[PDB]
DNA sequence: ACCCTAATTAGGGT
DNA sequence: ACCCTAATTAGGGT
């Protein structure tokens, strides 16, 4: 078991910030400080942009999968037959709401 | 056993055309019809440009390995400590010289 | 003129 | 606003 609270704060915040209009790849690009065309410039102004460079894109993906399993995030069909987005669940919003005023743990396996 | 003469003609021709100035990557980019910056535009006017499109870069690389083992191609250290080029052997050049006027077989395994 | 890897992009469908 | 993959380009070791 390990407390992933600090990393969960970054990722769940990124999902919130980007408005749950994209899949999890965009929050990850955001945290990894990407210059990708997929990510709008307005977001590069946010203080969290590029603050997740310590971890690889692959790591952040693996992490997002666990957070889905644990019920903090969910993926759902949106827009059309091709697309899905990644969203905070109510549980994820509750955790984030608290995390926004003091550090929260999020322990995994 | 299979006769790879038609493919050998393309690859050994490509090595010669690029002047043995590179490793095997540039000959393959040439055969696969690449838009790469690495490949000068003058070569895109050659009749063999893009004629190896029906085999993957991976295949051509594997194929080049066999041709080295069978003594048609050699890798040669050149320029500086980082570099090697892929050249025709005397055998490879004799084979290509004949292949230029009538089809030659090149039987593998 | 090497090779490898990460980052990015275009384009089809999944 | 997705996926996976091919293609391309930059950096740097040795």
């Amino acid at each position: 078991s390990w407390d992933f609270g600090p990393q969960a704060f970054k990722l769940l915040s990124a999902v919130d910030i980007l408005g749950e209009k994209f899949g999890i790849g965009l929050p990850i690009l955001f945290l990894r400080g990407s210059n990708s065309q997929r990510l709008a410039d307005q977001y590069r102004r946010h203080s969290l942009f590029g603050t997740g460079k310590d971890q690889t894109e692959s790591w952040w993906k693996a992490f997002s999968r666990q957070l889905i399993t644990e019920g903090f995030l969910v993926e759902v069909s949106r827009y059309n037959k091709f697309m899905k987005i990644c969203a905070l669940t109510k549980k994820g919003r509750n955790w984030l709401h608290k995390a926004n005023t003091e550090s929260q743990s999020l322990i995994l396996q």
